[PDB]
C-alpha cells in the first residue's frame, strides 16, 4: 500500500500532464488559433485575420443533442408483468435519484465532454448537510466531472479504477484550490492548497471498489480508455477549410479587383508631385483622361483573381465534411435540396441516427455501473442479482413525424380488435417511461365515464 | 468575518473589471463598429462607410423566441399523478409567482443576455411598503439582472454562489448611483454614491444561501461558468461577410465603370481650359466626336470591375454562416428553395428545434432553483422532499402545424374508442399547462348540457 500524502503528488502529476494531451482537441471544438489553419498566401501582416471553422462543433453538438434517457428496466426476479410496481418498480427509485440530482442536465452536458476529450468521469457520494445545501439528505450524491478536473487511473488487467483524484484550480489560476483522494475503502479531501496543503478530512465507505466510473468513447475494443470523438480525418477537413477561406479573403482583398497601368508615362509630364510620388484627379463616372503621351504609351492591367476558383474547393470540402461525419448534407448545406417526405427524412438522418445509437449503447454502461454503485451505497449490504442484468431506455434519436406514426399506430390498434395490445402502441408513438405510467392514470379515469 | 464595506470595494473592482469582456460580444450583436469588419480596399476616406452583418443578432434571435416556459411540474404524494389538486396545490402555486411577477416578460428578455454575454442572474426578495412599488404584497419578488449591472463569485469545489453585488449607473456622466450587495446572511444597499456612500440599509434572509441564482450558457462540463452563444466562428464569419461587403460597396463607386482613355492627345487641340484641365462637351445621346489625331492617336479603355466576382464570395459566406448557426436555410437565403410540406418543415428545422431544445434544460435548471428558494424564503421552515424533484415544462420550439397534428390525434383517440385517453390528445396538440385546465372545465359544461 501507499500513503495518501504522498500517492497524492504522483496522481497530480499524472493528472498535469494529461491536460497537455487534451488541450489538443479542445482547440477544434473552441475553434482556437492553431499554425496548421492559417492560410499560406496571405501577407504576414494580414495573417491576423483568422477564419475559424465550425465542423467539430457542428459534428460534436449534433451527436449530443438528441441523447436523452425515458428510464432504467429491471427484470423481475421470478414475477411477470414488471412494470405493475409503478412508484414501487425498483427501476422507479433509479429514475427518481436521477431527477432529484438533475442528472437530466449533469449527464446531457458529460456527454458532451465525453465526445470532446474522449472521457467523463461519473462519481457517487452520500451528501454533507453540514456543510451542503439545495440537495436532499435522503438520496446519494450523483455528479459528473470533466477529465480538465478529475483524473483516474484504470487496470490493464480488468475494468476497474484503481484511484482517481477529483479537485480543481480556482480564480481562474493556474493554482490549485483543493485536491480530493478516491481510494477503494475511504474518499480524502485536502480542503485548501492555495499557501499550502490544509491537513485533509477523510470519509470510509464499504464499497470495495473506487465510488468513480468513466464515461468512455470507445470505438474498439483496442480503445482502452476512449478517444475523441473528433477524428484526424474531421481536424485534417477543418484545418483544409479554413486555410481556403483565409486565402479567398486575402484574395477579396489585394486582387479581386483588375489593377490599371500606364506604360511610356513621364510622370513629370502626368503632373505627379514628386515629393509624394501620387497625382490626384476627379474621377466622377464619365470623364475621359486625354493624355499628351504617344511615344509607344498605352493603357493596359493585370486581370482580377476569381474568387469562384475558391469556392470550387470550399464546395468539394463540404462534401468531404459530411461524408466522413455523417451528418445528413443539409447541416453544412453540402447539397440544395432538404428531405420532403416522411421516409425520405428516415434515409437522411439513418447514418446520424445509428451512430447517436452507438453511443447511446456505449454510455448506457457506464450508468448502469454508476447507478449499482449509489444502490450499493445507499442500501448498504450486496445487490440483489437482478441489477447486473438491468438496461437503459434512451429516446429515438430520430426526428419525431408524428402523424406518420399516429396513422400506423390506429391502424395496428384497431380499437382493441387489431394486432398490438394498447401499452405496446403507447411505445411505439414514443411516450416516455414517466408518460405512460401517467396515461395508465388518465386512462382508468376515462374509463368511468365510458 | 469579513468587513461588508471592503467586500463592496474590493467587488465592485471585480464588476468593473468584468466590463471589459462583456463588450466584446455586446458588439457583435449591437453591430458596433470593429476594426475587424473594415474592409482593406477601400480608400482611406471612403472607410467611414461601414457595412453591418446581422448573423450574430440573427441566430441570438432565433434561439432566444422560440423558448417559453409553459409550466412547473412538481411530483404528488404517492399515487403518483402531478396534474391532481388546483387550489394552491405545488404546480400552481409556483406559477402564479411567476404569473405576478410577469417573468414571462423578465425571462424572455434574460434569456437574450444569457446568451449574448454567457449568463445573467435570478434575484430573490420579499418586497416592501416603503419603495413606491405596484406589486402584490405576499408574492416573493423576483427580479432577472444582467451581467452589465450584477456580478456574482461562484465556488470552484461546489458551484454554490458565495457573494453577489448590483451596482447601478446614472446615464448623465455614466456614474454609480447606488449599490446592493448579497451574502448568505442579509441583503445591504447604499441608495447613494453621489461624492460619497451613505450608511447602508440591511434585511436578513431565513436562507443558507445567497438569494441570487445564475442562469448560464453552459456548452459543456469543462465550461465552469458559461460562453457566448455568438462563437469564435460566428464571428469569424461575420467580420469576413463585412469585408467582402465593404470591398463590393467601395467597388460600386469606384470601377463599376469601365474608365476611358484617349492617347496621342495635345491639350490646345482639344481646347483643354489650361487654368483647370478640363474640357466641357455638350454629350447628348449619338453625337460622334471628331479629332484632329495625328501621332497613333487612339481611344482605349480600363475595364469595368465584375461586381459578381464579390457576390460569388458573399454566397460562400452565407453557406458558412448557415453551417455553423445551424438555422434553416431559408433565414439567411442561402438558398432560394422552401419546404412545402409539415414533414419538410421538420426536416429544415431539425438542428434549430433541437439547439433550443438543450437550452431548455440548461436555462431550466436556474429557474428550478430560483423558484426553489422563493419557497423557502416566503414559506420560511424547510423545502419539502418534492421540490428537489421539479421540472419546468416548455413549450415545443418547432412551428405549430396544427392541421398536420388535429387528424393524427382525432385517430389516435377515435371518439373515445382508440389508443389513447383524451388527456393525452391535450398534451399531443401542445395546449398548454393553464389552457387545458380551461378545456378540463369547459368539457364538464359540455358533458352537463349535451
Amino acid at each position: 500500500s501507499i500513503d495518501p500524502e504522498k500517492l497524492r503528488d504522483q496522481l497530480l502529476d499524472a493528472f498535469e500532464n494529461k491536460q497537455n494531451e487534451l488541450k489538443s482537441s479542445k482547440a477544434y471544438y473552441d475553434a482556437e488559433r492553431r499554425p496548421d489553419a492559417i492560410g499560406l498566401a496571405v501577407p504576414l501582416d494580414m495573417r491576423k485575420y483568422l477564419a475559424h471553422v465550425g465542423y467539430p462543433r457542428t459534428y460534436v453538438d449534433a451527436i449530443a443533442e438528441r441523447q436523452e434517457l425515458e428510464g432504467f428496466r429491471i427484470p423481475s426476479a421470478n414475477g411477470e408483468e414488471p412494470e405493475s410496481g409503478g412508484e414501487n418498480d425498483p427501476a422507479s427509485e433509479l429514475w427518481d435519484w436521477w431527477q432529484a440530482n438533475n442528472l437530466d442536465i449533469e449527464a446531457t452536458l458529460g456527454h458532451t465532454d465525453a465526445l470532446i476529450y474522449g472521457t467523463a468521469y461519473i462519481t457517487i457520494s452520500m451528501p454533507d448537510p453540514e456543510v451542503d445545501f439545495d440537495v436532499d439528505p435522503e438520496v446519494p450524491l450523483i455528479r459528473v466531472e470533466p477529465p480538465t478536473a478529475l483524473y483516474a487511473e484504470v487496470d490493464p488487467r480488468t475494468r476497474k479504477v484503481l484511484y482517481a483524484i477529483r479537485a480543481i484550480y480556482g480564480a481562474d489560476g493556474n493554482e490549485i484550490v483543493s485536491a480530493t483522494l478516491y481510494l477503494p475503502d475511504t474518499t480524502m479531501t485536502w480542503l485548501r492548497a492555495e499557501g499550502e496543503w490544509e491537513a485533509p478530512t477523510s470519509t470510509p465507505h464499504g464499497l470495495e471498489m473506487v465510488p468513480v466510473i468513466p464515461i468512455s468513447n470507445r470505438t474498439r475494443l483496442s480503445d482502452l480508455y476512449g478517444t475523441s470523438e473528433i477524428s484526424p480525418e474531421l481536424r485534417s477537413v477543418t484545418d483544409a477549410a479554413a486555410q481556403i477561406l483565409m486565402n479567398m479573403q486575402g484574395t477579396a482583398n489585394l486582387m479581386a479587383i483588375p489593377q490599371r497601368l500606364i506604360f511610356g508615362a513621364k510622370p513629370e509630364e502626368l503632373g505627379i508631385n514628386a515629393e509624394t510620388g501620387q497625382r490626384m484627379f476627379d474621377a466622377y463616372m464619365a470623364r475621359i483622361l486625354a493624355f499628351e503621351g504617344g511615344e509607344g504609351a498605352h493603357a493596359e492591367q493585370f486581370s482580377a483573381a476569381e474568387l469562384r476558383n475558391f469556392v470550387d474547393a470550399l464546395d468539394a470540402l463540404d462534401r468531404k465534411a459530411a461524408s466522413y461525419s455523417g451528418l445528413p448534407p443539409q447541416y453544412l448545406s453540402s447539397s440544395s435540396d432538404n428531405p420532403a417526405s416522411a421516409e425520405a427524412i428516415k434515409a437522411a438522418e439513418s447514418r446520424l441516427v445509428k451512430k447517436v445509437e452507438r453511443k447511446n449503447k456505449i454510455f448506457g454502461g457506464a450508468w448502469e455501473q454508476a447507478m449499482r454503485l449509489a444502490y450499493k451505497m445507499v442500501k448498504g449490504g450486496d445487490i440483489p442479482t437482478e441489477y447486473y442484468r438491468m438496461e437503459t431506455v434512451w429516446r429515438d434519436p430520430s426526428t419525431p413525424t408524428y402523424a406518420a406514426k399516429a396513422d400506423a399506430a390506429a391502424k395496428l390498434f384497431a380499437n382493441g380488435a387489431g394486432l398490438i395490445p394498447r401499452e405496446r402502441g403507447w411505445v411505439d408513438m414514443g411516450y416516455t417511461i414517466v408518460e405512460r405510467e401517467q396515461m395508465r392514470q388518465w386512462l382508468e379515469q376515462d374509463q368511468k365515464q365510458g
